[PDB]
DNA sequence: GACCGTGACCGAGACTAATGTCTCGGTCATTTTTTTGACCGAA
DNA sequence: TTCGGTCAAAAAAATGACCGAGACATTAGTCTCGGTCACGGTC
DNA sequence: GACCGTGACCGAGACTAATGTCTCGGTCATTTTTTTGACCGAA
DNA sequence: TTCGGTCAAAAAAATGACCGAGACATTAGTCTCGGTCACGGTC
């Protein structure tokens, strides 16, 4: 068989680049969606036939979030061993920051709007699940000892708070500019990754 | 006149302190604000001589405790403790920050007083200097790393800018607040500040 | 708490308290007005706008004082437990011996000599309810059958006897100095009020 | 002779002493006293110096009874008959009180004839010896509960001060006037103060 | 539409270079290639009819990947290096070669479409005249032999088509077919021509 | 020397030579045994004497060939200097085209047939001792420097491409009309067979 | 006791008349493959 | 005044398929191959 | 050799006529002390 | 929507201040204190 499998791939992954040249700093709220649709390579047009305004594979844009996401849980390094799993998460979380600013437009619109609820409610569901799955990592990391014995939304919840902290920082009208010339903060994203709820004798 | 105003500016400060940890929502100006102790509409300038100024002297007077409680006073063994009661102060009743986003989000008319707005942001730089120069005692201490320590400043105060919207925007720590061992590992944060690798 | 709430309270409050320790110090032809008012940190025209001579405030301040023996009376319920409220009597009547003598000094300066009859004909009929509440009081008591058997006001007059003599005691030039802050022996004159009349078997 | 004499200055005495309490103390100059006694003035001279004197000799026979009271003859001494007999002689004729009140802030404390005043102190502190004796004895076989002596003594004085003033009181003397049962009262419950658990 | 049309000519033209490659070109046809191709033999048909606008197409586009790698870039460009790459592009993958050489003694006999021959040798003397001109800037410094260009135009085909049929020949092929040592000992003989004997 | 010996050796010699320009001229396969014959013109009965029919052809065309081998193995110098006999061996592989391709035209049809292979299996060995001395001189002349330390079937092969590639020039349709005419073009070949292989100080 | 080189005759790989079968898909037709622009609602 | 999420479609995109030309491969009369008995010369 | 108890006389702490000086601020007046509600603009 | 930041003021709030009553404190004639020479009785 020819490589069609290989165009609907090539075309999410031509998706993987357009709505990103799009989104890295557009969103919904900042573009609208019909207009996304034009804003692209493709037409707008192909935007609702490949698509519906983004659609039928910018779901699942937001599903390839969620799975290069769920695609570290199986990380395809033989490793997957440890804590370089959620290590690699923050650093996937922490990246074009409008990161949160875009699911922020999403907030605004569509996510506990749904809108789209064939995005957010499935993304909700699955989110949680996944959720759960890499707490189940973080339940074998409890069962490693290097993390404490106590719940693991314990951990989940610290570890959300340094995230958007993280977000926000980047934000502070003058209080991030000392930070936002200094990137010996990568190393202290490094040591915040391997020494956050974590263990020291 | 002397302690009549003694006593008069502390039950200012206490009625600000408790209403604005407290009292407050989608608010009509001052005559709801300071009529919280059912005061009237002049009575307010008797009190606080602003119709909706208190919409920013809720700041204000939390800047002014902020202030206060920017003691370099601390006994003895530097706890960065400047840095982390100015942390439990604002997370502490975290409904505290919760009616500021409110009241913010209901009332901020963009820039309120300027001069007092740039007096605070100067003062708020110069405690920013004292919490930093905390951290330079730890740096006597040589406890937290040699850097420019604003890295510091900035990453426990996100630390904790985070935990209000973890705490506010809907997401898991109010569906798992209902246990507040979480709270009780902020506080678990606030004890074991530090500790040396054992 | 609104405006002239703070005004009056706050003045009148005040000068009580002031005239008070005042007393306590001297006496009341001792002290007086001038010495009260500027005593408190404000002037006597508060004093002439709230009272104007001295046996106004002495009748303010003794029915103010016959409001807290009201509130001591106040034994709330629970059987109203007689023993601990005898207790209260005896230290509330006992305590600052300058305060209970100098309104047996005023008495006999003021009452005696009847300066103002309209309070003075208040603090009668009042002092009429005070006895009936005293006297219902000792009523109770003998039909608990601690007090001894005989009419009530047999048991308020040894009451009054009781506290004017130990207010004496803490007066007198022999064993004030060794009593008059001797908590020990203060307690043992409470004992032995609230010890009174009891059966014996 | 010595009869005789000593019948005069006992007439002396007990008319003076109806005097003072009848009249007063500092108006009641010699003029009553001799006045009342009648037998010669020169001859009332030949027995008293004055007033003071009176005052004073008439606070010495009353001391003078007392002592004669107290006493431990008993081989069984049960000491509530002495105790009881204290306390009637003690607030026995408030008028005896009120009138010997007088007399020592009159000329006592002023000391126009200080011999007899250290003598009443002198005698004041054999009677406190004899209370503490008294007191002593009773707690011997365990016969009272441990606290000091004096707390008993001032004890004992505030009831007889309360007792003598309320019969002194401006209206409800009228009311215990006839009051004997409220004595008798006051007599049992004197006799129960303080006391254990056999 | 346009995209979609990019995607069939590539797919075609691999499909067939691996088949012809492998069966030589009598043997490969629209419908071998059609069904490597997956979507269809009208993809070949519509585009591409006949079985040598593939091979015009083919060679056309191999030109112009000679003349791309015959830059006009670098004014001092390295001809040894060029002249190296350009041994490479035409010796690599021999059984390309035998391919070219094959379809090229064909189509000079038969000659389908001949415009677009009449095209090709058009353009094939364009970029002969720009490889000449290079030859005499590489003549100019003084490394090839000073004669006319045409001689090492001549030259450099025969030296390649020799090198091809080595790549062919029943006894050195399987000594020489992949020896890239031996490549490059080609690649320099042929770069290294001209070179005045030291 | 032996008048009769003599005379059957050019017999045979000019007959074949006859043959083998009458295949120069049309062709091995229609050109059959008596062809020949009657193209010579001696008595045809002593035309069949020689080997068969066209394996006369074939045989003593490959003979020939390896007589001019054998004059080309070794000549007569001190030292046996290497550069004359390379530069004659040189020439003489790229010399007459229409010889060597006659010659790949019997080749094909000795093999494709099964008359004589055997002289294919002498034209390889023959080819081998010819590459030993080859290498035997290559090493001789070494023994001062003369060629890089690379392999010597590397040049070997570079001479095979070379001549090759002068053979199939000369044959190309379009370019032998203009090299035709150009001995110069022959110098220049010359001079790039001789200068390559060798190493550099 | 031996042998070179040509005048007298006739039968078969191919050539020249007479025949026969391929090459893949070309010119067709079929289904079909990413590929606009409107076409509607939310904040 | 900020955007939020939906259907029919070309031009040819993906499967075949009668009927196409001019060219190998034999095979009879011969081309032109493929042969000799018999007749001339020398130690 | 000693001494108890009362008829004959006259001079002074206080009482009773005659006088004289306090108590603090009371009823006044002064300045005065936190104490509404409108009265305007921002975003 | 959705709030943001300003002046005159009572009722008496803070300083005095003539003119207020009925009560200690002496002091002359005496109250009534304060005294005796001189005259009666016993070992």
């Amino acid at each position: 068989e020819p490589r069609k499998v290989r165009e609907f791939r090539r075309r999410e992954q031509e998706i993987l680049d357009t709505a990103l040249k799009l989104f890295l700093e557009q969103g919904e709220d900042s573009v609208t969606v019909e207009m996304i649709a034009d804003a692209v390579g493709i037409g707008k047009g192909t935007i609702y036939k490949h698509f519906k305004s983004k659609a039928e594979i910018y779901l699942r844009l937001m599903l390839d979030y969620e799975r290069d996401l769920a695609a570290l849980f199986h990380s395809e390094d033989v490793a997957r061993d440890k804590e370089a799993l959620s290590r690699a998460y923050f650093e996937f979380r922490m990246r074009d920051p409008q990161r949160y600013r875009l699911f922020d437009r999403l907030e605004e619109k569509v996510v506990k709007t749904s809108q789209v609820p064939e995005m957010v409610e499935e993304l909700h569901k699955i989110r949680a699940s996944n959720f759960e799955r890499l707490t189940q990592l973080i339940k074998e990391r409890i069962a490693d000892g290097k993390l404490e014995n106590v719940p693991p939304y314990f951990h989940y919840c610290a570890a959300w708070a340094l995230v958007h902290g993280a977000v926000a920082l980047y934000h502070s009208p003058f209080w991030r500019e000392v930070l936002e010339d200094q990137e010996g903060f990568f190393h202290f994203l490094m040591d915040i990754g391997v020494r956050m709820g974590n263990k020291r004798k």
